[PDB]
């Protein structure tokens, strides 16, 4: 009963009075990826009971920003909760990685540059090898794909992308809010020569996600077309998936919140 929205109703972006609204707590863990300690968020729902187990969502920031980033505007913490109370999400737990996890002699100044890049590309190791294992250990969830989304805004929403196509296997669920260029082979005015983590052809994948969704306003002056010209490439190779503009919206909170408040409706079988 998918019935998608161009932007995110204030209500459900917004802390309401009198709901009481889950919080983050600040992990910090050791990665073998990147050799270092590292931290994310862990945000377990209202009312968390370790005898009952929950779907996964891990929500990724975009260039030049880190674990706290997604929780400067409410709507991370208020959508899944406030679709909650309508019956339109189920119970779930959030996490916000820090996304940025370059091989040991590989770490860089943040920047529009393929070296710094190469960190956010090397968190697919860093999700599989490190964080998912993590909370399988220290949290009470559901494992396997139908339990497990990825989303992500800009650069994070890139790298969800690539994650979630390049293992389907895992990852039932993949949100795209702004995807930034170079999956696949681009240019642009920011870094030049995108090569590409992929050809167009191979931006695919052998079992399909089961929700693949991606948006972007329709004036964003940092990754411009970019989203579109992946809804182009995935709807070439007949890959399913739900693209929407966001009338006016630039690189903000109102594009974000669009994506996220029709990611959350979709996720762990909340349409039934
Ligand atoms: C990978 O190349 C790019 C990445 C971005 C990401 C911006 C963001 O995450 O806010 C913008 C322009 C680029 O050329």
């Amino acid at each position: 009963k998918l019935q998608i929205s161009n932007t995110c109703p204030d209500k459900y972006r917004t802390k309401q009075e009198g709901v009481e609204y889950p919080t983050a707590k600040k992990i910090t863990y050791y990665s073998k990826v990147t050799e270092t300690e590292r931290k994310m968020n862990v945000i377990l729902p209202v009312g968390y009971d370790e005898n009952k187990k929950y779907p996964v969502v891990y929500y990724l920031h975009g260039l030049m920003s880190y674990e706290d980033s997604m929780l400067e505007d409410d709507s991370t913490l208020a959508i899944p909760t406030n679709l909650l109370k309508e019956g339109r999400a189920k119970e779930m737990i959030i996490v916000l990685p820090d996304v940025y996890a370059p091989k040991p002699g590989t770490a860089v100044t943040p920047d529009f540059n393929p070296e710094y890049y190469k960190g956010y590309d090397n968190f697919i190791n860093e999700l599989i090898e490190v964080i998912m294992p993590y909370m399988e250990e220290h949290y009470s969830i559901l494992t396997g794909r139908e339990n497990t989304a990825l989303c992500g805004f800009s650069m994070g929403a890139r790298t969800s992308l690539y994650i979630g196509y390049m293992r389907s296997d895992l990852i039932g669920y993949v949100g795209a809010f702004a995807p930034a260029p170079g999956i696949t082979p681009g240019e642009d005015s920011f870094s030049g020569k995108h090569e590409g983590l992929i050809s167009e052809d191979e931006f695919r994948a052998e079992i399909q996600p089961i929700v693949s969704l991606i948006d972007c306003g329709t004036n964003d002056s940092v990754v411009g077309q970019f989203p579109k010209s992946y809804h182009e490439i995935l709807t070439r190779n007949n890959q399913e998936h739900i693209w929407f503009e966001v009338p006016g919206a630039d690189h903000d909170w109102n594009a974000i919140s669009a994506g996220f408040y029709n990611f959350i409706q979709t996720t762990f079988g909340a349409l039934n």
